[PDB]
């Protein structure tokens, strides 16, 4: 019997790095050779059972690397392709599903969540969830396909063009990948607001036209105000930190008539106030925008085009062994992503 | 010289029928002999201050009427022919205005607020300002057009289309309107939530399938909960009480992937809670609908057509010397609209 | 072994009733007693060879019947439920599938062209094919929601709105039931041509405002010229004719800003001229719309409803036995719809 | 009485420098020195009949220069600000203005055809139709934010987004623009097609990912063939030269569920074969585009920021004595823009 190393969440609290069978593929399925799985903030909040989840299972939703084994049902691609693996299955047979709002069913299961997933040596992966792209490629650029995919989709909802102003909140992964689409997108003011005056730098690289700080005084004022930034309000606000802060702080610094788009995720039940007078007045739209429909092949192609900036998000790589110990732990200092690769 | 009675806001909370000189138009305006001006909600805020204004000043923004004289430079509209004014005056040069959101200007002036408007036996209309209508019409119903247009600007933000399902939140002439047009734009399914029984019934004879009481139980449970009218909750929620308890139902009653659109102003400064967990994973928007941008032609071609009913919605008709003391006290019962005929 | 009547496409030329096993179902399949299946004029071409298809085949794709047996993979439909079938089926991993242009999918297989389809007492439907409608309805009904979201799609596709104005050209059941969805998404006025009287008739009673008859004189001048029934053109033209001349009308009779929407289709090569100065200075959209991308469900809720004249459609019921002569014959004079009854 | 040079037509053929009064402002209107004004090759046309004009009267609708006077009611720009002027005064009365299709207005009257525009020492430009930009910048950009606002239009209306594809037909100035909105709109594959060499190199100076030569071989093959630059089809074409064979061209290098955009101008009453079969089967969307409605803020703040490079663009820089014989003459060999400098 042939095995391999996989990052197990055992249950609530409990995970550890342990030797399971390597997987064998369904008629439909791919088997994948691991290059690169991310750590998401999302793999903490499973740990502790902030998020369900349907233990004991295999971590690890942000992948790519090699097929090594197809079903038999799999008849156009071939083992020695490379893919990155959209984790977000959906079942096409429920009322969201059918109305295209693939990412509102509500049979979902997200591979590293309710299926083994990336942490490990090898991971199944559906046809339908494989992306094909280049072997000419970085090996482990396709791990950011799905953090820059649901980062795309925030984008297209935000309405976001040529000539648009644009304040980012939070400088993880997510508002750093945002930065940078937000560029893309047309936006000529891109600014984003972190506490992490190493964040702030490195967002300055990879497109922010420029950056505040929180803690120096007050961001609406800075942004918004009279001798702010962008007086009056920029046109998007993109909310990517997941606190009350931030989410509260949005509205105060969208212009009249503009848009906040809200990725970040707050605490189930946790309440923010707004104010419906001002809404109304300033005619704001305000937008939720869940995982990654439809868009997961335009994120494998900005990949592979190399429009976006990847090796500066790579904060670390790690081994299997490594991984229960960093994801135990709360995030270091400076740190955007780590990778585990097998 | 030659007077004629006019209802003046002589200064916050001072308001009675005066006798005014009748108006002489600029070369770019109508003068109109009023056939009907409706009573808004809008105009018993004015009276207390609670909204801005500069008297003194003849209130009244939703009329229609006939072209008694034209200025020098309109040479399209003539004398004898039948108007209805948008009240919202855009100034055409600041960044909302360029931009095309016009109900956005920063300039903004609203005949019956900063201008003399309809509770006069004449009115002054800037050319731009007038939208013709048929003489053959009932005389009173282009009094309709204005807050009929603040409607449709609603029911075009929502994206109600064939098959939706809709739920209105309070039964006055907003509410009302808003269930006719959600029929017309579609929507299968429009339910109303209203307290007053009277209201209840007029909206079933204007095209709600159903109607929900929330003195009588849990409207987000009568409309949404598992046996309710729509388990699951509906596409469209259009907010039209402004009142905090609608604005908070709203988004539990909208189906994951719906839209919430504020038509209710709530009071400045006043603070709602949302839950930003549920906008994301839901995937909700929410949007702000203000007054009547590019489509006052629209509505009032519906007026036109009669594909609205208008006559239903109209509560009492009174004299010019009757309006200050109906303006000064709260609405009556199972009052829709109140209309001033000179 | 138990048997069923089927009308068979043995070949380009050659249809018979022949008689056929019941088929299995696979796990993931529905066995449904089929109540209903409409013809097409689809059916004709298919007949000749002028579409393409994988005979020996039965055909009939607008269908609906009683589940009779689930597959073992099947747990949310069971025997005794109502369905209607989408009988195009998209593969979910081409391109287009997933960029969620599912309608473009380049593996498309359709039940009735690639797949035995519903002019059989029993029809196998993929179970996410499969739309459950109300047992309360007229049998019949249901198969009338596939051309039905065809036209939902173009409808989608054109923006009528509260208040537009729409031609429809072409008196089949699409152009009807376009004149019936038109008024349901809020067009008030809804001209339709076509050269029959009794389907101009029938356009009036299913909600067309006017009617014009292209024998009688100049269409484009009839409707959108000086002292037509729109002087300057419609918001909305519909092509639901798929001949040379009304593709070719179609521009002249919309409006400067308006659309046009191509639901019709001309053979294959066949080539029409466009005028692009008039395109570019009136500032058209020229659109197709192909099939029925993510409305099923909405076109079953509208049937389930009764939101749509079904009745009026139905010209003939007819036996599968009488099925090969009617399908290999042109259509009757004032022919609407014939539905196929085992 | 003061003086000053204006390059006149004076009637079909007639074109040269005159001596004419210096304007004096209405009370709405700015009288701006001209710093730059650009050479269309719409007024080579106008110099020949082949567009409408009121002559006599001073040519040049692209221009920008510094505030020297301003008439009574004009209060918020002052003399010495800079203003790049959008030529097209729609009336805000008629129903296109009415409905916010100002592009579309029937009273539409342009600066430097039915007014008096800028290739004088002086020109008259109405309030509303002025915008102000840096006075830090190089003094003639602000002539380039006419045709880069007719370009972004285009670009909004094509759907362009970030990993889109494009193809170009046309390498003058509205397809070089183009290509750059293009690849700032998120475009990461943007081909152009033109004949000169010298403008397919300047085209990859702006940001052309390849470019074709249509001499040289089959374009659709080229671009979209089976071992073309984009096998299938590119997302969006923008057709920028305003003859037969690029419109031609146009639908069948879109792939399926594509966009075609008209910029260019065809002779009115010209005719162009499409295929219907293919616009339908393909869904394609084919859409005109006229002038610049609300995008002239926008296009003078990407000039503003630098976003967009001009100083490329600019071929040759000529004297108000110079320009009769420019203009009419035909475009020197590797032209893009001229610049008329008072
Ligand atoms: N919608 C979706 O589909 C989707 C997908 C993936 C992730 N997410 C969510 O998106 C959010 C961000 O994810 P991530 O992976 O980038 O997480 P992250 O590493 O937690 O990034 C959030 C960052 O926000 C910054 N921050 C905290 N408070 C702030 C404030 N008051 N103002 C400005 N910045 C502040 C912090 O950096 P400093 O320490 O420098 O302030 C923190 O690192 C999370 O809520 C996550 O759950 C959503
Ligand atoms: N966005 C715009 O451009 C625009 C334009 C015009 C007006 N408005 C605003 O729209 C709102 C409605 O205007 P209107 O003229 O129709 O005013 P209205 O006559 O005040 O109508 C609101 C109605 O809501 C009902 N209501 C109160 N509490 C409720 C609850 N908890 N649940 C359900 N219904 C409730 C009341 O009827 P019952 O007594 O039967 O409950 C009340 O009559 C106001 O806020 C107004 O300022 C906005
Ligand atoms: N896009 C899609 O997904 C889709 C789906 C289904 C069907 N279709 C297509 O849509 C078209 C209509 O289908 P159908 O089933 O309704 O077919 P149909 O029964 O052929 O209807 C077309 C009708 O157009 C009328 N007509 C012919 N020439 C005309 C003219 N010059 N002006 C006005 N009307 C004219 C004819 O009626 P009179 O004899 O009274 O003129 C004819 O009956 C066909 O091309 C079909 O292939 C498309
Ligand atoms: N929609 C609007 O609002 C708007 C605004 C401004 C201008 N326009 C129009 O847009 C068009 C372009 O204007 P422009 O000022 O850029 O004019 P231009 O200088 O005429 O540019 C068009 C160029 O197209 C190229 N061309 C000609 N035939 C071609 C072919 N078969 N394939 C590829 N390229 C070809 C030519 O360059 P080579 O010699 O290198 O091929 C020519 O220089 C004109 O029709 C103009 O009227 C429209
Ligand atoms: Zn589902
Ligand atoms: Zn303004
Ligand atoms: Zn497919
Ligand atoms: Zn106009």
């Amino acid at each position: 019997q042939s095995m391999m190393k996989a990052v197990r969440l055992e249950s609530v609290g409990n995970i550890s790095v342990r030797n399971v069978g390597i997987p064998e593929p369904g008629p439909d399925d791919l088997l994948v050779k691991v290059e690169a799985c991310g750590i998401c903030g999302t793999d903490r909040h499973l740990l502790h059972g902030e998020f369900p989840s349907t233990p004991p299972v295999t971590l690890g939703h942000e992948f790519c690397g090699i097929v090594v084994e197809a079903g038999s049902a799999v008849r156009d691609i071939a083992p020695g392709a490379r893919i990155t693996g959209d984790p977000n299955i959906s079942c096409g047979r429920c009322p969201q599903c059918q109305a295209g709002r693939v990412n509102l069913c509500r049979n979902l299961r997200a591979i590293g969540i309710h299926r083994d997933g990336g942490f490990a040596e090898y991971v199944l992966v559906p046809r339908k969830q494989a992306f094909e792209i280049p072997l000419t490629l970085d090996p482990v650029h396709g791990a950011f396909c799905e953090p820059l995919a649901c980062c795309l989709h925030g984008v297209d909802l935000s309405g976001i063009k040529a000539g648009s102003t644009v304040a980012i909140l939070g400088g993880g992964v997510i508002g750093l990948l945002t930065v940078q689409l937000a560029r893309l997108a047309g936006a000529t003011t891109v600014i984003l607001s972190t506490r992490q005056a190493t964040k702030r730098r490195l967002a300055e690289e990879v497109g922010a036209t420029a950056t505040v700080d929180p803690s120096a005084g007050d961001v609406v004022e800075a942004i918004a105000g009279p001798v702010g930034l962008v007086p009056g309000g920029v046109d998007v606000v993109i909310e990517c930190a997941g606190v009350a802060e931030t989410v509260k702080q949005s509205t105060r610094l969208a212009k009249a008539g503009g848009t906040v788009v809200i990725l970040g995720v707050l605490p189930q039940g946790e309440k923010v106030e707004i104010e419906p007078f001002d809404i109304l007045f300033r005619e704001l739209r305000v937008l939720g925008s869940f995982i990654n429909p439809f868009v997961h092949r335009r994120a494998a192609d900005l990949v592979a085009t190399g429009a976006i900036e990847i090796d500066r998000m790579i904060s670390r790589r790690i081994s299997l062994d490594e991984a229960p110990d960093v994801i135990s732990n709360p995030a270091a200092a400076g740190e955007v992503k780590v990778l585990v690769i097998p």
